[PDB]
């Protein structure tokens, strides 16, 4: 019954299309692509050009924005929010407060509701940092991002002269993880938590491979981490580096009055990070639907949503089964 | 303008609650209501107040945290307090939760109050994560294990066995089961595959050790269905190494994507002091109930109905900037 519109058809969008199938209370109305009319009519499927978005007014309950680019969302988000309830995974933490403000203004004016920055981080990990912080006010929180891509760092290394294509991985350091879990509590340097490993397909004219170390010295992205670099062929990349898997850990190590060690941990191990993010977007779309019907308007984050809203079961079934 | 807290019951949880309140600057302990003779319990414990005078505080307590001192009232006097205050309890009888909800809902609505039932780690935090797991990953299985802690019932059971002077029991998740659940391979576990039991017993002089081991192992309803290990120790070791105040647990959702890709979510706890952790949760949720009561929320609610933002003293803007 809940009519979902998918905006963008990259990995996340594809994942959302599949996730919707695992939810009986939902239906896919259309998938909106920015690909030009240049196609085989539409290659059939549920694909519809982005220019027709407007035509679906009153036939779509929630527009799930599956674009990967946070920069694009800056403008696309408000545009869509002015016409439909929305759910996005805007992942630029530093710019979240600006995105929230903008989306909030627009959704409120249009009388819709926009959920921003959901997914696993922002999203699930955010919820647990908060939970950990609230339940154990006296302690330390540590977030780790299991072995997987960083996307931004992948494009970052691409802006380096000499590199034609590549990929980077962020990998938690076992030692730091065990320490966090020990409940010993302690601060960590960025270098003590994660290490970085790069795989680059160089050459500009067989370009200087040593200078390619612009990566290691690259401020922000690398330099703060022990970064290893490996050169491979465009062939090895496509076949051996489908960086689809990922995961992470959110650990809260604290002490209750008296020094008693109390440790809380939430973690994810995902063979397909994109598809998981897609499942999260779909579950949250259900909550947005419900809130919308309740008259709620404006922007919200996962922090404002009760978990019961993510489930299609009744408040009675949940108390009897899961409480 | 601090949140005025009230504690009912001065047992381990009540004491833990008093402690936790100290870690929350936005809160203040107004009084601790006990059934004990206050005149006998010192006099400088300023906060102690005899339970008979509870109603005189109907206007000075914002949230009453029920820490039932194991007395029958730890399952019956909830409805009593709800008639006069907004409450928070950790009613842990899962099968009886629906009934408790209805009873508390009617009474709290009638008095224009809000009552939070069944918060803590389980029920409570584990409940939230079971919900999150099946909501995020509708196709898959959920597995809850209970870390390593004592089952008072089983400990009493051990004490009835011939030749047993004293002892204790622990329930412990089996590594193999945890490892398999953590892998994406879906499967349903038998009772015997998920948890094992370990006992530490102090035997009477003579007693027959091999016989005690078997009487415990083959005991119906308590140990018969679980692999059980029996260790024999001295009274000294029992007192020193088995305070039995620690606990933990795991909630794992093992699911698959439409194409069979394995997705695993896990939430777990490792508590050196199970009681004080439960108390901290009770306190955090007390902040949430205060907020919801000022908003005019009426009736009973569970952790499932409360957004995590209500558990924090920080502003919404502050949260979105620091933690989101």
């Amino acid at each position: 019954k809940i009519r979902i519109g998918i905006v963008g058809y990259g990995n996340i969008g594809k994942g959302v299309e599949k996730a919707i199938k695992q939810n009986d209370d939902m239906e896919l109305e259309a998938i909106f692509t920015r690909r030009d009319i240049n196609k085989v009519d539409s290659n059939n499927s549920k694909l519809v050009h982005i220019s027709r978005l407007e035509l679906y007014k009153d036939t779509v309950d929630v527009m799930i924005l599956c674009g990967g680019s946070a920069t694009d969302l800056v403008e696309q988000g408000p545009m869509i929010a002015s016409q439909f309830n929305t759910v996005d995974s805007f992942d630029n933490h530093g710019r979240i407060p600006q995105h929230f403000e903008r989306m909030d203004e627009i959704s409120k004016k249009a009388g819709n509701i926009s959920l921003i920055s959901t997914g696993w981080d922002p999203g699930l990990f955010s919820l647990n940092r908060l939970l950990g912080e609230s339940i154990l006010p006296k302690g330390k929180t540590h977030t780790f991002w299991g072995k997987g891509v960083s996307l931004g760092h992948s494009d970052a290394i691409r802006r380096v002269q000499g590199v034609k294509n590549g990929i980077q991985y962020i990998i938690p350091i076992k030692g730091a993880l065990d320490k966090a879990r020990s409940g010993e509590q302690c601060d960590f340097t960025t270098r003590e938590k994660h290490e970085m490993v790069c795989y680059v397909v160089p050459e500009e004219n067989a370009d200087l491979k040593k200078i390619e170390q612009d990566i290691k010295t690259m401020p922000d992205y690398f330099a703060d981490y022990n970064t290893t670099v490996h050169f491979i062929t465009e062939e090895e990349l496509k076949l051996n580096h489908a960086g689809l898997s990922n995961g992470g850990f959110v650990i809260r190590s604290g002490n209750t009055q008296g020094g008693a060690k109390q440790v809380m941990e939430f973690n994810l191990n995902l063979e397909s990070s994109a598809e998981f993010t897609s499942s999260v977007l779909v579950a949250y779309s259900r909550a947005i639907y419900k809130l919308s019907k309740e008259g709620k308007k404006g922007a919200v984050t996962v922090l404002d949503i009760p978990f019961s809203y993510l489930s299609p079961k009744t408040p009675e079934e949940l108390r009897k089964e899961l409480l």
